[PDB]
């Protein structure tokens, strides 16, 4: 129960991986909010602030819009992308890390971000 009291927003289009992340974070004690759609998640963020957001940048629009409004919400990107320029854009916007999928290292990044 290392993550009790932490709220995680998971933005993931793929139902299986969405459920996997929910199961993993929830098993650690976090309360999860999941959005299948990145545009839906942007709307959600206009009403609440999680301790960490996970998203795939294959997603940068969501990130650029929250960073331009002044939001300091921690973001971890999990993507299979091999596009260095895209990773670079995410890194410039401010992300905790960019994890390759299909995923481990996730535990490391999450804990090394939350506290």
């Amino acid at each position: 129960q290392p993550l009790v009291g932490k709220q995680i927003l998971i933005v993931e289009d793929e139902q299986v991986f969405r459920s996997l992340l929910d199961s993993w974070f929830s098993s650690l004690g976090a309360t999860t909010v999941l959005a299948a759609d990145g545009v839906d998640a942007l709307e959600l963020l206009g009403g609440f602030t999680p301790d960490l957001m996970i998203c795939d940048i294959a997603g940068l629009k969501l990130l650029e819009h929250i960073r331009n409004r002044g939001d300091q919400t921690p973001v971890l990107v999990i993507s299979a992308t091999e596009n260095m320029a895209d990773i670079a854009k995410a890194l410039r916007l401010g992300v905790e890390d960019v994890l390759l999928k299909p995923v481990n290292r996730l535990r490391e990044m999450v804990f090394a971000c939350l506290y």
